[PDB]
């Protein structure tokens, strides 16, 4: 039931804490990503970061879960989103505001890699994905923030087979939505809970 976990995840608001608090998050993430490389695992700086993104409108749970699953990568700021700003706090707030913008963006799913064109997603699958995104992917949701912008995000949300090299013919891509859901549950969170808000 990976698709069920993906669906619950992509359709949540980016400010959904998934039943986890910052207190519960800090010990879980201190060894991962830039909580480790940038902050050396220091709990007060981790709290500073999580509180800051929360104030902007990004759930500390989503931020931490994505940072854990993305990891550190040379040249990129939090969540491997783009080029790193000048300091860790400026970068967290930059990416938080960027994620809030993207979660409200217009768009439609991207079914093929514009840089390695292989048309392979079945037509009826594209129809279902296009319709869900237009009708059910609300403003301020995780799905809306990522799906329109890359083919890999569209495949992860709507056709996970496309992530495999055997299908897209370029390489194996990870699924951030599935990995995020599994980390939340592994950490004692919930996908079938109250939820978030569009604030």
């Amino acid at each position: 039931n990976d698709q069920e976990k993906i669906d619950k995840f992509t359709h949540s608001y980016i400010n959904d804490d998934f039943g986890l608090t910052i207190d519960q998050l800090v010990p879980k993430v201190k060894g991962y990503g830039r909580f480790n490389v940038w902050l050396g695992g220091n709990e007060s700086k981790i709290r500073q970061v999580l509180k800051a993104v929360k104030e902007i409108g990004v759930s500390p749970t989503l931020f931490a879960v994505y940072e854990k699953n993305e990891g550190f990568s040379s040249g990129l700021g939090w969540l491997n989103h783009t080029s790193a700003r000048g300091d860790y706090l400026t970068d967290a707030k930059f990416i938080a505001r960027k994620l809030v913008s993207q979660s409200k963006q217009a768009g439609q799913p991207s079914w093929y890699d514009a840089g390695n064109i292989v048309h392979f997603v079945p037509q009826d699958v594209q129809r279902k994905g296009n319709a869900d995104f237009a009708k059910n992917m609300k403003a301020g949701t995780i799905g809306r923030a990522y799906i329109p912008l890359t083919a890999a995000a569209t495949w992860a949300a709507y056709y996970p087979l496309g992530l495999k090299a055997s299908y897209n013919k370029v390489q194996n891509y990870g699924n951030p939505f599935l990995d995020g859901a599994n980390t939340i549950l592994a950490w004692g969170g919930k996908l079938d809970g109250k939820g978030g808000s569009p604030s």
